[PDB]
């Protein structure tokens, strides 16, 4: 139980700065404290995340101040800076440039530049990135952290594109077992190199399922399997991964069909 106080007055402020009439009415819109209606401290937390969550401040504070008709609450708002520009930084800290154009952002993001930063309008375009980068077969591209924000108005957005760590080839029956149904561990009669020199991707490579689909056709062209399927494992880094290349040995009956 916490206590409960009637609002008196409700003023909103610019931390710094002016305040535009329009943002003003951001706030007005999100918020429930009222002239008449009683508040508590949790209320005003929820009314500071509904502040938040229009997306156009970067700070938000409630100070209530007592009166003998009530609590006139002020909440002193600081505007986000105007987009000056949307960086895209990838694969970071590796040597791994981006898989991807550097008009990229500026393609995305541009129809918001020249105003306020609305991380909702961010976020939408974040979208549509992470749609880029999988309409290509980039499939565990991934923006990294939040976005950070300058006092000039540049957003640094830190992709993680699916940079490869190791890649390993496994050995399993038709099951999907790696023991026998005697509890030995399937081994191959193939050497690993007759699988990995089919396969284009490298360490150090960021990982597109349709460049490493192509792989495992290659790999399944060599008359010698069953069956060929990649599986990824996360990183020793957890922003990469791990490529495991599985692979079921052809039976001498599979062979006569």
């Amino acid at each position: 139980t916490e206590p409960r106080v009637l609002v008196s007055e409700v003023l909103v402020r610019p931390q710094s700065g002016q305040l535009t009439p329009e943002l003003e009415t951001q706030v007005y819109n999100v918020i429930r404290t009222q002239p008449g209606r009683t508040t508590t401290r949790s209320q005003l937390q929820e009314d500071i995340n509904a502040i938040f969550g229009t997306g156009f401040f970067s700070n938000v504070q409630a100070s209530p101040e007592d009166t003998p008709l009530g609590v006139r609450v002020s909440f002193i708002v600081q505007p986000n800076p105007v987009l000056s520009k949307v960086e895209i930084q990838a694969n970071p800290g590796t040597n791994v440039p981006s898989v991807l154009p550097q008009a990229t952002a500026d393609e995305i993001f541009r129809a918001q530049y020249g105003k306020i930063l609305n991380l909702r309008d961010l976020q939408e375009g974040i979208k549509e990135l992470t749609k880029r980068y999988q309409d290509q077969g980039y499939v565990l591209a991934n923006v990294v952290g939040a976005p950070q924000v300058s006092e000039n108005g540049v957003v640094t957005l830190q992709v993680a594109e699916g940079v490869v760590e190791n890649i390993s080839v496994r050995f399993r029956n038709k099951e999907g077992q790696d023991v026998n149904e005697q509890g030995q561990p399937i081994r191959g009669r193939t050497q690993d190199y007759i699988i990995t020199r089919e396969v284009e991707l490298k360490p150090g490579q960021v990982f597109n399922r349709n460049t490493v689909q192509k792989d495992l056709q290659r790999v399944f062209g060599t008359g010698l399997f069953e069956d060929v399927n990649v599986s990824l494992d996360p990183g020793t880094d957890p922003t990469k991964v791990n490529v495991v290349v599985n692979v079921v040995e052809r039976s001498l009956e599979h062979h006569h069909h």
